[PDB]
């Protein structure tokens, strides 16, 4: 199936998900100064005190977080957003070295990784009917560069080793995904796609203009997790990114002057 390597990387998508070439796909290069500060926008609201994690899954392409979404219990509102979104799952996008891995890039900058935490709209019911919308989901996507540890993620990296390999699961409850967050939550904008197959052009993106820190050990652990199964030729999970896609006819607003 598709996948990151050569055989059946980012080149090779269009051709089972022919949008893959389409006119508002993820990630971009956040070129900082052509975007233009957007006075109409507001503050981002994050609002996770309530959120409830449920598990943690290696699903082959990367590992997910997952949340009860049957409520609204963590969600995202404001900034370029109408109505309300709640999180239900998220991931990270990561390298083989340092110097790569994120998605978006800014003034072609590549960080280390990409945290993607991935909200739905709720007028939308669930989360497969607000994925055929142009506003059903808004990714709140945090740069992550090396350097000092991020004491709110080590949750995540102790739990790895138990989740090798693809299919594997794992309890992760009573995680909270505000360690996970920058002080700053000024942000450029703009609409686009899910960067993974089926590669729907859904998605509001609203990407933080602060990294967060890791550590290299943190970011290390990552990189042994594997892409196969259990008892397949290992095939370790790095460089699970797609890189930055047309433009096209967009404009990338900034929250911050
Ligand atoms: C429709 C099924 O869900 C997906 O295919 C997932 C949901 S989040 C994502 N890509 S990303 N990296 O843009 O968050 N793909
Ligand atoms: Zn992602």
């Amino acid at each position: 199936h598709w996948g990151y390597g050569k055989h059946n990387g980012p080149e090779h998508w269009h051709k089972d998900f022919p949008i893959a070439k389409g006119e508002r796909q993820s990630p971009v290069d956040i070129d900082t100064h052509t975007a233009k500060y957007d006075p109409s926008l507001k503050p981002l609201s994050v609002s996770y005190d309530q959120a409830t994690s449920l598990r943690i899954l290696n699903n082959g392409h990367a590992f997910n977080v997952e949340f009860d979404d049957s409520q609204d219990k963590a969600v995202l509102k404001g900034g370029p957003l109408d109505g309300t979104y709640r999180l239900i799952q998220f991931h990270f996008h990561w390298g083989s070295l340092d110097g790569q891995g994120s998605e978006h890039t800014v003034d072609k900058k590549k960080y280390a990784a990409e945290l993607h935490l991935v909200h739905w709209n709720t007028k939308y019911g669930d989360f497969g009917k607000a994925v055929q919308q142009p506003d059903g989901l808004a990714v709140l996507g945090i740069f992550l560069k090396v350097g000092s540890a991020k004491p709110g993620l080590q949750k995540v990296v102790d739990v790895l080793d138990s989740i090798k390999t693809k299919g594997k699961s794992a309890d992760f409850t009573n995680f909270d995904p505000r360690g996970l967050l920058p002080e700053s939550l000024d942000y450029w904008t703009y609409p686009g796609s899910l960067t993974t197959p089926p590669l729907l052009e859904c998605v509001t993106w609203i990407v933080l203009k602060e990294p967060i820190s890791v550590s290299s050990e943190q970011v290390l652990k990552f990189r042994k997790l594997n892409f196969n199964g259990e008892g397949e030729p290992e095939e370790l999970m790095v460089d699970n990114w797609r890189p930055a896609q047309p433009l096209k006819n967009r404009q990338i607003k900034a929250s911050f002057k």
